[PDB]
């Protein structure tokens, strides 16, 4: 046997959890000597395990070859080797328990001095590893490391030296671990979590188990804290002094009158448990959780889940998140409605929990577990159900309970995603239900859900989560199986897929949550896009994605999938998010005389609101206040009215002049999360404008060589278009049904005989190359001596039968310019035997000049599409150009602002003026066809022209990227439309 | 009604065949003067008809945007707009029989002399015009012009003056006619063909029509020519002086003895027709035209069509051809067995017939008819089926006829191609069978064959056509149109798609043709590649094709689907064509003794060629020489003993030793179209080199740290693979199991759940980006204290299951090495549902150093696949390494060399040379991954690295792009295989 590197590839391919390492227990603030060896390794890579020397480095001793490197560290993002983005496909084949020959391998080498405190007793803690690890201390080999994002303990008791000493840690990046870490996300080696030595001193605490539930009927707490030593019970002291508690471990007392702990008021007791050689710090939130009724019940009330998944994601150092990146993070999170987090999918770092105690989330820990790569094959050798892979998986599941235990914020534990059906979930599942009772089981890849004690599921339509909230979903062929599910509650653990443009369909998911007791929530995905940061050759940073780093498989974008961008920026979904979630829904009546409010709240009642109003119009605010709104119980509501002055304000406007009443729920004090005024819900009642006057057409054409004039337009007598408006210059107009491809229209819309993606329809159908000939130019008797114009038109596209017959009239006063614009279907769009949509029926206007400001009345400031836009309210915006567009990491079709009822641009000197009935407004500083072609940012360049699309009908954005389409409702099939603008130009 | 340019719009949109010309006749060649106006013109471009200039150009007097132009030309040839290809697809919108308004409008202007010989009387010729002109002579215009490969007269009498004239013509790229012009190739505007004043002097002769049959009972000849004049017919005097004719115009003669025509013996007789002030010279050639018996007959025999396509194309001037590359090129089919044009799918050049009636082609004469893309809409809105369109379809058909009618190279009329059925295509038959009943109608596009006297199809496969072969096809449901066309004989108008690497499966159909009466042959798609030279920015010469020239919608590299190149360049499927064709079968017997001789001429017997052997051994040629053969017969056979020292060699020779017997037909004179020697017909008989000798296993291996060494191999213990061989530097050697996708490959297989192109079906399996995994590495006990090195691997995919396992044995006795590869499959070879089929089973080496030459015994000189490399004989042969590519405009997988036993490659100062049972041997100077990647030729690097592939196993390459794919025998389906090689390096 001649090969090199049998033994490390040996290792590599073993199917055990690895080995010497101390028992699994939780992560505890504990009195005890820690010392952090967090900083500035060495490190040294080579291009796999038959290469990877075995030069006596362990000891020091081959320093050349080895470089700089912070740990914890995700190496890839230090110029080692390049990230990899895989969703489902492995990046390598799939042939478990096997190793590819090309396999980064990190050695990893720091020198430190540890004290007499350390002595004699210490272990080393690695928090995480991805995906195996090999440590020596002073050269002595301490065992291994398995599960990447779970923790690892070894003792170095007679190891350790007082003085210096030499660690030294060979992290290869694939395993035979590799094939059970599958998850949708970059794969990036490192030791990319906390490295730790800390004593252990004599007659001390090494695992506690806090036990606090809450009685709702009495209002009691019910604590038990357990405390072990070497896996044995121990005498140590429980103090809680808030509570006036003093008591043994390993004692059940009840304690009276306890606050219980929920995400909307989030009550941490401080204890300490004390040994005689070392004390453990603990923070206690007494809450209990039940089934009952097929309802998720947390202290005797059913709650509803606004959720995200949270993946551990910073664009230029990987997996690993620095805390201050998390605490803002959360604080986002709080201050968009959110009250609920699923660690999607493997545990965060050991500190989150802490965190989600403190500032309140509703916390789905989930195992590091996923095999979704082996779904192609029909889950042939599928690690869940094979049982050379039962220890370790077994591993993976006691390390993730046994870390995070003691924390209130998790409610429920997840087996892990994507990983088929299988004997070894089922043992994990048996497992945990014996050790944590208290917590229910999470695991959607089971659908009869036999296992588990909720119904979860990702991505079911609106449709089906509607029938499944009534309980008549169809039935398993199991009746005792079937039984059981129907009545557990139910929870999306993903839904509303919010990558690009979109999610579109949320409103219709919320309104089914709130109405049914069995539905739970949801949780979106993903809470952030995966965006790496990088540079062009012109040194221009922007996010990179699955390609950009040279990997021959790999999925795209669809690492850009969130609700905010990489550096925590959001995104328009999550502006919708926040609204569509709001937890009190404010109704304000038309008449201005008061409104309706709902406490959505489970627990809480409204006393931490004040509550806002303003009244706007054109001129601005014409009057605001405060209403004194006695306190709303949860799952209550009243009517509030308002001050007089605003109903006087209602009664004495003048019919059409736009006027807007807000009502805001905004914080009274400042909270954890926020400062005191920021808002948490709103409602709104809009006075609209009157409907558009077109001018009387009493200016006459003029006929020149080769133009027309009608009062203030210029029009080509070769193209009919006009070649100015009020001086301002027009390159071109014509008609647009068709926009730049989102990454929802770039997914297949499953059902149905025609799966192609909405962009290769469109593709298919020449949308995206139309064409117009021109028919006729005709002038028509207006009045007085004045007349019309009407230009007619047919768009249709190169090899295709079916087009559009536009005609647009135009008239003016000399003032203000009227355009009616008619379109007619002239043959069946029908391509490739399936009807063709359309993305809209509008206007594209090309202007010769640069925009620098646009204002609108409508909803705003940020975009709005059919479906999306709920966070979008009605009043007067006014953006600079830059500001208009949407920094989505591929570029497509976003920016359009829905509901609009007027429109200004300012063009230099010159403001265009635009009015109709509702009409979508977008501006750019380039054409569709760049926007369509860019595939990431720096290639959108402006040239000097205004591109503005005024929209009579816009279909929905959907999340047909992943799950439902765009509802019917909000679909665009071809149809015959009319519809008139108004037009005039201020100097 | 206020828009420009709406005149000439509505001519542009006339469906009337032009106006203003004279009645359709015969291109003549008269006495009367003649001037050609070609060369120099002036010439203004404009986007479209509604900018087009009304600025009295059409006297000279608008100089200013005038620029000089060759006229004939296509004008995007020169620098005026672009060429722009389409295959099926319209390039505008299909509303028959409206223009768009991105409508290139030419303006072309010239000033000429005319002398008294032109007066009173004198017309004006176009012979093309693509596709509307407007004409007019010093201000007045003549008329318009309809047909774009048609010819059009104007009289100019009394508008011509004596001394200077100003002619005028704008040309409109498109107009109604391009509904009808859809022909698969480029879109070209211009004045393309000849442009003649042509006088009219008084008692002339306008029009000749000549009826020159044969009767194959007496030898006679059936003679009457036809002369009219105003539309009268006139006393002339026929004169056929080397018949003794002196004969009236308008009688019927019987000539006593005819030699009759054919391609195989074109034998014209010098005739002319002569009234008081005119006379025209002809060439008649006397043959008749039968269908009898389901069978196509010339002058009572069944002939055999060996066809070929042939478009008008010339890489930088567009669809004017030179005449010096017409001569050539045609020369260079008869110097290929080509005995049949078909002109694709509009009249050649007028001049063209005359070359035809003499170097000897059957010619199917194809009206300029194509309304393909309205196929796509169901054929809505045909104009084949669309009365409006009637005057417009029999005009095109009557030019058609009427200029062509006197050749006796044309044996069939076509009515066009790809026009769907209709009553206008029924009348363009009604009309021409009235005219011409000499000639039988073609038209492949009704199926039912009603109004037609051959059964026509296009890429009908091998099995279909030997069912029609058979009489036993499917019978259509009216029994009186199946009775009908089950006694028609049977043409491929188009088969053998020849687009990149192939066309496959050509000897199969030539079985057919040869065995059935019943099948007349067919016709190659196509001649030629119409590639369009353009250059890199660096100055590198390259062929261009669609989407190159920055077109909207195009059809790419389509258009380059020929045997030859656009220069006339062969590709190695004319090669084979050549030889799969041959009119001779030469059978040479085993013991080298004789060999059968069949003719497989319809016409000649064997007397024009000389019958030469060769035997070539390792050394050189041992002997050759002639031998005499009595004239065999046509259709018949005889056997031909050789002299006896060929026997007397093949008895001598070593059993083992390889030898090589050719007998060769070649022309023993020069003949009009190739000089004595010319080749064309063969046949081999070889005695085999015997399976390769594996060394004797006596050499150790030697185990070195990093390192083995096994004789003149060094092998890396961390890869399992050589590094060196005889001191050749081995960067990496692997399994084979795909090829870079041909153009064929690139198509859809029709039929089946699967319609994938393979090209896909790779893709999606992983095959284009496999991977090794080293298992083990172990040496075996061999002879005398040597030892063999088994390196175990298995092969897959990044996220496959399957694999194969391949074992590689080495030995070496110190100066040969033997290697044995071993290849199991391990798991099913299924993705998506299908099986997935292998490229080959072969091996790559990737050698450290550039090969200069590459040396074979096989077959040869050019490459050959499984279902190709009929022209490839067996030899030996040795080429440099840049002549062992093909130039396929779109690179791709080529040159494989099958069937070799030896190669040698010289790698600077060594030769490497390998020796196996038959295998496939490609050498290149980069990479499968820089071959399938590169689109056009200068995307291809040499790396300094030589690519050495050696495949036990291939599959063919069919013909995909159109038509049948890999016949079954040719597959390569995933199997277990081993296979031995030996190696030796010489220095
Ligand atoms: O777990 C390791 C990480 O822990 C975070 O809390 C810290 O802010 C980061 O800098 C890094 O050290
Ligand atoms: O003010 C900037 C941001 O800071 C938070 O503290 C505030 O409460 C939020 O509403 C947000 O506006
Ligand atoms: O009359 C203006 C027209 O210009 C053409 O160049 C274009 O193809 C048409 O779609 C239309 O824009
Ligand atoms: O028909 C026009 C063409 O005719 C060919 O015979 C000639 O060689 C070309 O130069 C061009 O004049
Ligand atoms: O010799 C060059 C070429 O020229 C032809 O005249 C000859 O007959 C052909 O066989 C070909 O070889
Ligand atoms: O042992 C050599 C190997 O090297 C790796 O880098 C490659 O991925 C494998 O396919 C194989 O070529
Ligand atoms: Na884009
Ligand atoms: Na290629």
């Amino acid at each position: 046997s001649l090969e090199l590197g049998a033994a490390d590839i040996q290792d590599l391919e073993s199917f055990e959890a690895g080995r010497g390492a101390l028992p699994a227990r939780a992560y505890l603030q504990s009195d005890a000597p820690r010392l952090s060896l967090n900083g500035e390794w060495q490190f040294r890579l080579s291009p796999g395990s038959r290469v990877a020397p075995d030069d006596g480095w362990q000891l020091g001793e081959a320093l050349n070859g080895f470089e700089s490197l912070p740990v914890p560290s995700s190496w890839p993002m230090h110029g080692h080797g390049a990230p990899a983005y895989t969703n489902v496909q492995f990046p390598f084949a799939v042939e478990p328990p096997h190793v590819p020959e090309a396999n980064p391998i990190g050695d990893h080498l720091v020198v430190f001095e540890a004290g007499p405190e350390f002595f004699p007793h210490a272990l080393l803690r690695f928090d995480g590893i991805e995906s195996a690890g090999t440590v020596w201390l002073n050269g002595v080999e301490l065992g291994t490391t398995r599960g990447s994002r779970l923790a690892h303990e070894f003792d170095v008791s007679g190891i350790l030296e007082q003085g210096e000493n030499t660690l030294a840690v060979r992290v290869a990046q694939f395993s035979a671990a590799s094939y059970v870490e599958d998850q949708d996300m970059w794969w990036l080696p490192g030791i990319f979590r906390d490295v730790t030595l800390q004593a252990r001193p004599a007659a001390g605490i090494d695992d506690v188990f806090v036990h606090a539930g809450y009685d709702h009927i009495t209002g009691e707490g019910i604590l038990k804290v357990e405390a072990s030593r070497g896996g044995q019970a121990i005498d140590a002291v429980v103090r809680v002094p808030e509570l006036a508690l003093e008591l043994a471990a390993g004692t059940e007392v009840r304690v009276p009158a306890v606050e219980p702990w929920s995400a909307e008021v989030p009550k941490l007791y401080e204890a300490a448990v004390s040994a005689a050689g070392e004390s453990v710090a603990l923070q206690i939130g007494f809450r209990s959780i039940a089934i009952e009724d097929a309802q998720f019940k947390v202290n005797g009330r059913r709650i509803l889940l606004r959720g995200v998944n949270r993946h551990e994601h910073h664009p230029r150092l990987g997996r690993v998140v620095p805390r201050d990146v998390v605490e803002a993070e959360l604080r986002l999170m709080k201050q968009h409605n959110i009250n609920a987090i699923r660690t999607s999918h493997y545990p965060p770092h050991p500190q989150f929990l802490a965190l989600a105690d403190q500032l309140g989330f509703y916390v789905v820990l989930e195992c590091d577990l996923e095999t979704h790569g082996f779904e192609s094959a029909g889950w042939a050798q599928n690690p869940s159900d094979d049982p050379q892979w039962e220890d370790a998986l077994v591993d993976r599941m006691r390390r993730t309970v046994e870390r995070d235990k003691n924390h209130a914020s998790v409610v429920m534990w997840s087996l892990g995603n994507q990983a088929g059906t299988g004997r070894n979930l089922a043992a994990m599942s048996r497992w945990t239900k014996d050790r944590d009772p208290s917590r229910p089981i999470h695991y959607e890849g089971d659908w009869s859900s036999e296992h588990v004690d909720v119904y979860s599921r990702m991505y079911a339509s609106q449709a089906e989560t509607a029938l499944i909230g009534q309980g008549i979903e169809p039935a398993l062929n199991d009746a005792a199986l079937d039984a059981r599910r129907r009545a557990m509650p139910f929870v999306l653990c993903e839904y509303v897929h919010a990558m690009g443009n979109g999610p579109g369909g949320m409103s219709e998911y919320q309104a089914l949550f709130e109405k049914y007791p069995r539905l739970m929530g949801g949780f979106v995905w993903e809470w952030l896009e995966h965006g790496i940061t990088v540079s062009t050759a012109d040194g221009v940073d922007h996010y990179g994605y699955g390609g950009d780093f040279g990997e021959e498989v790999h999925d795209g974008n669809f690492v850009t999938d969130g609700l905010v961008d990489a550096d925590r920026r959001p995104r328009p979904g999550l502006l919708d998010f926040k609204k569509v979630i709001e937890p009190l829904r404010i109704d304000v009546a038309r008449d201005w005389t008061g409104f309706t409010l709902r406490n959505g709240q489970d627990f809480a009642d409204t006393s931490a609101f004040s509550f806002r109003y303003e009244v706007e119009a054109d001129g601005g605010a014409l009057d605001g206040g405060t209403v004194d709104v006695a306190p709303v119980a949860p799952q209550s509501e009243t009517v509030v009215e308002l001050p007089g002055s605003v109903a006087a304000l209602a009664a004495g406007l003048s019919d059409g002049r736009p006027a807007v009443l807000t009502v805001r729920a905004v914080l009274g004090a400042d909270s954890a999360w926020a400062d005191a005024g920021h808002e948490v819900a709103w409602g709104q009642s809009v006075r609209e404008p009157g409907a558009p006057v077109p001018p009387a057409p009493v200016e006459p054409v003029q006929v020149q060589d080769s133009e027309l004039t009608l009062g203030p337009v210029v029009f080509s007598r070769a193209t009919g278009m006009p070649t100015s408006i009020g001086g301002v210059p027009v390159e071109k107009l014509g008609l647009t049904l068709w926009w730049a491809p989102t990454d929802n229209d770039l997914g297949r819309e499953w059902g149905g005989a025609d799966e192609r993606p909405l962009a290769t329809q469109w593709k298919d159908a020449g949308l995206n190359r139309l064409h117009t000939r021109l028919l006729g130019i005709s002038a028509n008797p207006g009045q007085d001596g004045g007349e019309t114009l009407t230009v007619r038109t047919r768009v249709s596209a190169a090899d295709k039968q079916y087009g559009v017959l536009v005609d647009y009239t135009w008239s003016t006063d000399g003032e203000t310019v009227g355009l009616r614009t008619q379109v007619r279907r002239d043959g069946t769009w029908v391509n490739r035997g399936f009807e063709v949509e359309w993305a809209r029926i509008g206007l594209e206007f090309v202007l010769g000049e640069e925009t620098e400001l646009v204002s609108w009345f409508g909803q705003g400031p940020h975009q709005s599409y059919p479906d999306t836009g709920q966070g979008a309210r009605a009043g007067w915006f006014s953006l600079p150009l830059a500001k208009m567009d949407v920094e989505y990491v591929r570029p497509q079709e976003c920016g359009a602002r829905s509901g609009s009822r007027s429109a200004a641009l300012q063009l230099g000197g010159r403001t265009l003026e635009i009015c109709g009935d509702p009409f979508a407004l977008t501006v750019r500083p380039y054409s569709q066809d760049v926007l369509d072609a860019a595939a990431h940012r720096p290639d959108l360049k402006a040239d000097g022209r205004t591109y503005l699309y005024v929209d009579h009908a816009l279909r929905g954005v959907g999340t047909a990227a992943c799950g439902p389409g765009v509802l019917e409702q909000y679909r665009l099939k071809p149809r015959d439309a009319d519809f008139i603008l108004t037009l005039k130009v201020r100097s």
